[PDB]
RNA sequence: UGUACACGUGGUAAACACGUGACAGCAGCCCCGAUGGACGGACCGCGAGGACCGUCAAGCCUAGCAGGUACCUUCGGGUGGGGCCUUGCGAUACCUGCGGGCGAACCCUGUGGUCGGGUUUGCAGCCCGGCCACAUUUUCCUGUUGCAAAAAAGUCAAAUAAAGAAAAACUGUGCGGGGUUCCGUUGGACCUGCCAGU
């Protein structure tokens, strides 16, 4: 039933959330929310054929191994270098069964001797070998068995075994310089740089450029076996090595586990699997081997310095200033890929041509197809917004902007089944750093930014149900300083360029170099500098512009915000936007946000700029007669009175359950009676010798939290007769032990800095008992919003 | 291009001349993203804004994106509304396509002519949309599927099935009971009755 399928989903979908948090968000992002919808039938039949078919590569010929030509390996594995390779062990189990902990329990040694015996024998056990292959939809309604992914999964010694030779092969053999996609340091740093700067030059001195972008697609279902082992026997590498490598893929299976069902492995004719870490370093190689194939003397001439190849993840950016330049540069990239098995997206792959006429000063654009791979043709695309050069987020060969992905990626976002929470937090730390990229790589406007920046603004409103005339500063400020810290492509975009432009001249590679001492970049980084000291605030202790105290003091001026003011001084306040966040509920989420800033719907908040009626739509409710403010609501109302005490009272139970776990005597609603009057305090607390006198308060943040909590810190312990009463009854001789001491929290759930500082130190509590009292103010405030609202007579 | 300043040349000095110059600076800050129009009237404090009533055929808005046309320039480039000032060298007219929201059609389904699209392969399929033609009405109660948060409340005819028929209060480290908030033996929420009181 569907509904099962659902409740699966929902099962899964937290299981990984809680486990690993990156998987699970880059699984939500593209679309792996909906499952699988074809079962068994139609599908084994459509994915089984396409797996066991052995591409038909001639291999490497002489011609290519002298464009190539344009053993430290095998070393045995000592017990330092295991733990030398960085390992993400937050993973998935492999379908032989060892998750982590069979596999962290065994000591190093252990694990060294395995490996060494592995490849003694050069035989991996078929149960370590066997991995399992799971499907993904593309598109958020499947329609066909061929709009799905094959996503697969191998065993966890195999992927630790394999990093380390990874590792080995990045560090003897480096690939070229060219080669920045998979390097050590970002893949497009400087490659958005040169693009940029050889459109300039192309622009200013009106010269002949022609720019072509072609993908890898299938790169990973397309080498063939036999060619991959010739190019590794051919490359210098150890030939039992390449016997090895060969061995394991002839030797291969894989399970289809679709809706939980098992079924039989199935071969696999065509070599690089997905997620492997020697995948990536051993299709650098094929890399490495395409690159040395270009022809020599081509190129576009760019200061002095001629750029040909800018190889990005899994693209390869060709440029050339002659049409009959780039025609053999194509020509000999498809005799490579066809001798190696490779195939080509001439659906997603363009163009970019730029002729230039004489006589009339302007630059002229083609538009027909001229290129073509191997007889296809290639479309033409006349502004460069194919700036999807970031990898995941996979491209539209021109078809749309960046945007229209992004609203892609948002819709799926808030289809899944994902709490309020959970959501933000995916678009706060997986979505914003992942397109930012794409938004540098060529001309770009603030309004664009803006439009992007309102766009995600909407989606988070309508996620979490906050009303339009939010302060706009509380998406954007950081959270210790009150807000969802939901990061802004508007100011964020020249940060990014400013901090990594800026040090274009300082890198290693001769290309940036030289794209650095030109025209565009300079300007764009004047733009970037400009825009960013437009968006931030110089830090007081570094003399460093930084956009998070920018947000902040907008944030903390707002109407709605003001109260939020003091939440920058003691972390603790805000501590429940983010980190304490797996701990509430999801309805329970929104609400806190609504009294958070103050979105409850009043008769004041609720009618701005609507006023122009009677006093009815300002008096309270309640026959108070009274401005009908939400601070009037939830602090002074009659009705709200027995919610009041409950939310109290539900405070004094946390606070003395939590000082009876450190071990002190407590003593709920002492009853002295002095002459001056009636005094009524919370609880009271005595430990050798010493006693305490602790009263809890909510109050408004309009003033300054720590005037207020010292108004009854001197009522307390200042009245001169009350301090000896609780002496005598606590059983303390000297009055001056005991002391009065207050635990002031702001409705909004604000600590108050000297009363958190004074909880702190004269009775211990762990940080974690702190961190939940502004979750009870909260709760305590809304469930008395609710109380009041419930009824109206 | 237009202001102001650094050096050099020449000169007895200049309120004299020229050239070269920090990416030379000097071309201020702040706020604003709502949405259908033409013609005729009733509303409003007839005031900035917000209601409604009549027709029209489809389009109407956009400081959103991309490309070209002309013009101003100065080479850099340039086209929304409002405010505070302050001196504090800038720049407009439209059409084309895409996205957004307001319209308007469209509408139970199967074949074919279709056309734009995606996806494997070499025009063989699956799926997304737009034109051209085909196939009694009202009326209550059991099963199948689309989203709400949980083993159920909403969906009484959303589509349905010789479908089976008819007409034409609360105040609480209180107490008891259950696959239900989401937590890895606890915690807030509602469901009930007693416990000392109002
Ligand atoms: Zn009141």
């Amino acid at each position: 039933t569907s509904r099962q399928k659902r409740r699966a989903e929902y099962a899964r979908v937290q299981e990984l959330y809680k486990k690993c948090r990156s998987r699970a968000a880059a699984e939500v992002i593209d679309g792996a929310c909906g499952g699988v919808g074809h079962s068994l039938e139609e599908m084994e039949t459509y994915w089984r054929p396409i797996l066991e078919r052995v591409s038909d590569a001639p291999g490497p010929t002489p011609e290519a191994l002298h464009a190539l030509g344009r053993t430290q390996l095998w070393k045995p594995i000592s017990v330092e270098e295991i733990k030398a390779s960085r390992f993400d062990w937050r993973t998935s189990p492999g379908p032989d069964g060892i998750r982590s902990g069979q596999w962290r329990a065994v000591p190093v040694h252990l694990k060294a001797e395995m490996f060494n015996a592995w490849m003694a024998r050069g035989e991996i056990p078929e149960i370590l070998r066997q991995c399992r292959t799971v499907f993904v939809p593309k598109v958020e309604r499947p329609g066909g068995p061929g709009e799905y992914r094959p996503i697969s999964i191998a065993s966890i010694p195999l992927r630790h075994f394999h990093s380390i030779l990874a590792r080995r092969l990045l560090a003897c053999c480096p690939p070229d310089a060219r080669q920045r996609g998979f390097i050590c340091a970002d893949g497009t740093l400087e490659n958005s740089a040169v693009l940029d700067a050889v459109l300039g030059d192309s622009r200013k001195k009106l010269r002949e450029c022609h720019v072509a972008v072609l993908d890898f697609a299938k790169a990973f279902d397309t080498v063939s076996h036999e060619a991959l082992v010739e190019l590794l026997r051919l490359r210098g590498m150890p030939e039992q090595f390449c016997g090895y490598i060969a061995h394991l893929y002839d030797t291969a299976s894989t399970t289809l586990a679709v809706n939980n069902e098992m079924s039989s492995p199935v071969k696999v004719g065509r070599g690089v699997r997905q997620g492997d870490p020697l995948s990536p370093i051993l299709f650098n190689v094929v890399m490495d081997l395409i690159l040395a194939s270009l022809p020599e003397r081509v190129g576009y001439r760019l200061e002095m310095e001629l750029v040909s190849a800018l190889a990005y993840a899994y693209d390869l950016v060709l440029l050339a200033g002659s049409k009959v330049g780039m025609q053999e540069s194509i020509s000999a990239v498809d005799c490579v890929g066809r001798q190696m098995g490779l195939r080509l997206n001439c659906r997603k792959s363009a163009v970019l041509s730029m002729i230039p006429d004489g006589h009339r000063k302007k630059h002229h654009y083609l538009t027909e197809r001229t290129f073509n791979i191997g007889g296809k043709p290639l479309r033409q695309v006349s502004c460069v917004e194919r700036w999807r050069y970031l990898g995941v987020d996979f491209e539209a060969s021109g078809c749309v902007t960046l945007e229209h992905s992004i609203s892609s990626a948002l819709n799926n976002i808030s289809r899944a089944p994902l709490k309020p929470q959970q959501r933000l937090e995916i678009l706060r730390a997986h979505l914003i750093p992942r397109f930012q990229h794409g938004f540098v790589l060529g001309n770009i406007s603030d309004d664009r930014l803006r439009m992007l920046d309102v766009q995600i603004r909407k989606a988070v409103g309508q996620w979490l149900r906050l009303p339009a005339d939010v302060p706009k500063a509380y998406y954007h400020a950081a959270v210790q300083d009150g807000g969802l810290a939901i990061p802004s492509v508007r100011a964020t975009i020249p940060d990014l360029i400013v901090r990594r432009f800026g040090g274009l001249d300082s890198s290693p590679w001769s290309v940036a170099r030289a794209a650095a001492k030109s025209d565009k970049i300079r300007k764009k980084l004047r733009w970037a500098w400009k825009q960013l000291r437009r968006f931030s605030r110089v830090d007081s202790t570094t003399q460093r512009p930084s956009v998070r105290l920018f947000w902040r003091e907008h944030l903390h001026a707002s109407v709605d915000g003001r109260e939020l003011r003091e939440s920058t001084r003691t972390p603790t306040s805000t501590k429940w936007i983010r980190e304490r966040c797996a701990q509430i509920t999801g309805r329970d989420f929104v609400q806190f946000v609504h009294t958070h800033i103050n979105a409850l719907p009043s008769r004041i908040r609720g009618s701005r700029g609507r006023r122009g009626g009677g006093e009815s739509s300002l008096t309270c409710r309640a026959g108070c007669k009274v401005r009908e403010t939400t601070a009037h609501i939830l602090q002074q109302c009659h009705r709200t009175h027995g919610g009041r005490i409950l939310r109290h009272n539900k405070i004094v139970s946390f606070v003395a359950k939590a000082m009876e776990e450190n071990k002190w005597t407590v003593e709920l609603e002492p009853r002295l009676r002095t002459s001056v009057g009636l005094r009524k305090p919370a609880i009271i607390a005595s430990r050798d010798g010493v006693g305490v006198i602790v009263d809890v308060q909510v109050v408004s943040g309009q003033r300054s939290l720590d005037e207020l909590h010292r108004e009854k810190r001197n009522k307390y312990g200042n009245h001169g007769e009350l301090v000896e009463l609780v002496a005598g009854r606590l059983g303390l001789p000297k009055a001056e032990c005991v002391r009065a001491t207050s635990c002031t929290i702001s409705w909004r759930g604000v600590w108050s800095l000297t009363s958190y500082k004074e909880l702190r130190s004269i009775i211990g509590l762990r940080e974690p008992t702190l961190q939940i009292v502004p979750i009870l103010a909260l709760r305590g405030s809304h469930m008395n919003w609710t109380r009041f609202n419930q009824m109206t007579s």
